[PDB]
């Protein structure tokens, strides 16, 4: 099974200038809980944005060019990325925009954080078709002293 996990600001914005400008510790904790002990697939730009391997996960990087770091696994196509995960119950696709576009048609589950924040971005999560997806979990949180925007954790499953 392939799942996508992402955090979306208003208008499906996910990034600006190869960064995420907000800081929501509760959402990073959600990301870690839902990805730990699973393979994670990311594009090269997202690898550069994170800047280090994510511990406790097999890190698989898509790039058309040879890898530059043997602490992670480098692959050159979607099918190779999936194969490199082996026989696991759930593969996590962690972006960015171009990678999400390619994996969306193959995904059964979306883990989405909806952040009540306006930021002028250059990368968006794919337009997906709402009729294709059932919301099976949602949990709303007001802003607090640690998290400066309200946010909603949602899990959707392909109908
Ligand atoms: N809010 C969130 O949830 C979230 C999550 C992830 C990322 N982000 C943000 O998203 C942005 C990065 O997204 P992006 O769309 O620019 O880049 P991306 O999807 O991270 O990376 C694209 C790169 O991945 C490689 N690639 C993708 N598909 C491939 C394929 N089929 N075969 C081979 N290589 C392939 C290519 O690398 P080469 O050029 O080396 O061939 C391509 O240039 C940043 O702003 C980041 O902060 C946000
Ligand atoms: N829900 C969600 N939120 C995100 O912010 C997110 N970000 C990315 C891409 N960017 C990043 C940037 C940093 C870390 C990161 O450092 N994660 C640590 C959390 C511990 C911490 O630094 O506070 C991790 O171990 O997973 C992960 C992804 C991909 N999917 C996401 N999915
Ligand atoms: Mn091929
Ligand atoms: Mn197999
Ligand atoms: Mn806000």
């Amino acid at each position: 099974m392939i799942s996508l996990i992402a955090a979306l600001a208003v208008d499906r914005v996910i990034g600006m200038e190869n960064a995420m400008p907000w800081n929501l510790p509760a959402d990073l904790a959600w990301f870690k809980r839902n990805t730990l002990n699973k393979p994670v697939i990311m594009g090269r730009h997202t690898w550069e944005s994170i800047g280090r391997p994510l511990p406790g996960r097999k890190n698989i990087i898509l790039s058309s060019q040879p890898g530059t770091d043997d602490r992670v696994t480098w692959v050159k196509s979607v099918d190779e990325a999936i194969a490199a995960c082996g026989d696991v119950p759930e593969i996590m696709v962690i972006g960015g925009g171009r990678v999400y576009e390619q994996f969306l048609p193959k995904a059964q589950k979306l883990y989405l954080t909806h952040i009540d924040a306006e930021v002028e971005g250059d990368t968006h999560f794919p337009d997906y078709e709402p009729d294709d997806w059932e919301s099976v979990f949602s949990e709303f949180h007001d802003a607090d002293a640690q998290n400066s925007h309200s946010y909603c954790f949602e899990i959707l499953e392909r109908r």
